[PDB]
C-alpha cells in the first residue's frame, strides 16, 4: 500500500539477476506429458 | 501433474506446527490504515 511516487524501486541484493537468452528455455517430462521448464543452473526448473 | 488416487500427501517435517487459536492475529498500522496479521512468534507478519 501507500504507493510513493518520488520512490523509485530497487532490487534488493540477495536475488539473482539471470538475463534472459533462448538458453535456458528447455523441456521436461513427467507423467508422460511434455512441459516447459527453465535452466537457471543446470536444474530444470518449473516456473512456478 | 499425475493426480494419483493411492498417494496420499503428507506434511513435509521441516515445517512449524501451529494449531491456530483467536490469539494468533491480530492487526498492525501502516500508511494510517490498518490490517489484520499473524502472531506465529509475536512478531506481525503479514499475510502473505
Amino acid at each position: 500500500a501507500k504507493f510513493d511516487v518520488y520512490e523509485t524501486l530497487t532490487i534488493p541484493t540477495d536475488v539473482k539477476t539471470i538475463v534472459l537468452t533462448m538458453q535456458h528455455i528447455s523441456t521436461q517430462t513427467q507423467n508422460n506429458m511434455v512441459y516447459y521448464v527453465f535452466l537457471i543452473d543446470g536444474v530444470k526448473i518449473l516456473a512456478e
